């Protein structure tokens, strides 16, 4: 009887995908899953499939995989990756151990684009514009991405961009559980490992990405958390109610209070080939005070984008709801709520 699915060893690990999804090339590995590109037999459409790493290993691993899925399913916007499909080859709830999310595959990302130098000087306003259109929507659903980087900005043939990888994103008013690994593009409050921060952590990351696009050079390097903060101070200057207060750590308080005391370098001299308009937006994105950081919509209303004559409006979107995922559930209860989501997605 026509199975629905075929098996394919890919990097010595067994993928079982729909008969419709053919020609599995591997493209990525993550904490939480591995990604393959594939062609959708129906349409010819290129497609990304994430095989979740052992999602039912624990209550909280199932909870985070459920959260990733529910979020992707929530988010319908040109510049945000969307959920096309989700399936399991397990033929029963009692066998249910692995499941697969299916997004569009744009063809490349920034960073792969920047490595091979192909990122046109003319393409930069339009790419940074699409990131912020995308963020304006993600933030309007009351979500923080928390892990913007070149790798997570997919770009197609015609320089159209989509924000990838929601496996660390969390409701903006909730607790920021989960360790952000990626180092260069994280805001102070991520580096400081705060349990509450705002959506302007994502604006900081955009700043870091824009600068790096313009100069082809990573704005902030850093060995560990505390050093990456030192580097930030070299571009931004030292602040008052931080090094004599909010480091929850005497050793770190001391380090900052006992180092050579220099003040905000002019971005113009770091970004020696940048529009003075561009420099200006970057100075508004790369502020330590998160309340002073420009937000997604504030950024798009900057003069650096005036040339895009696209007023648009403020595309209204529903806020995501924390509450259904925060319901206590055993592992069996998580398998049954997830299997319900798969059945909902049968073709």
């Amino acid at each position: 009887n026509a199975s629905g699915f075929y098996r394919q060893e890919v990097t010595k690990t067994a993928w079982e995908v729909r008969a419709v999804y053919r020609d599995l090339q591997p493209v990525g590995s993550g904490a939480y899953g591995a990604v393959c590109s594939a062609v959708d037999g129906r349409t010819g459409a290129k497609v990304a499939i994430k095989k979740l790493y052992r999602p039912f290993q624990s209550e909280l691993f199932a909870k985070r995989a459920y959260r990733e899925l529910r979020l992707l399913k929530h988010m319908r916007h040109e510049n945000v990756i969307g959920l096309l499909d989700v399936f399991t080859p397990d033929e029963t709830l009692d066998d249910f151990t692995d499941f697969y999310l299916v997004m569009p595959f744009m063809g490349t990302d920034l960073g792969k684009l920047m490595k091979h130098e192909k990122l046109g000087e003319d393409r930069i306003q339009f790419l940074v514009y699409q990131m912020l259109k995308g963020l304006r929507y993600i933030h309007a659903a009351g979500i923080i991405h928390r892990d913007l980087k070149p790798g997570n900005l997919a770009v197609n043939e015609d320089c159209e961009l989509k924000i990838l990888d929601f496996g660390l994103a969390r409701q903006a008013d909730s607790e920021m559980t989960g360790y952000v690994v990626t180092r260069w593009y994280r805001a102070p409050e991520v580096i400081l490992n705060w349990m509450r921060y705002t959506q302007t952590v994502d604006i900081w990351s955009v700043g870091c990405i824009m600068a790096e696009m313009i100069t082809g050079k990573t704005l902030f390097k850093g060995s560990d958390h505390l050093d990456q903060l030192k580097e930030i101070m070299k571009v931004t200057g030292t602040p008052p109610a931080e090094f004599v207060q909010r480091l929850q750590s005497d050793e770190a308080k001391n380090y900052m209070k006992g180092l050579p005391e220099l003040e905000k370098k002019d971005f113009a001299s770091i970004l020696t080939n940048a529009s003075p308009l561009a420099v200006n937006l970057l100075e508004k994105m790369l502020v330590l005070d998160a309340e002073q950081r420009v937000t997604a919509g504030e950024a798009l209303a900057h003069p650096y984008f005036e040339s895009l004559h696209d007023t648009e409006d403020e595309p209204q979107v529903q806020k995501y709801d924390d509450s259904f995922d925060d319901v206590d559930r055993t592992l069996d209860e998580w398998k049954r709520v997830t299997y319900k989501e798969v059945l909902s997605f049968k073709p």
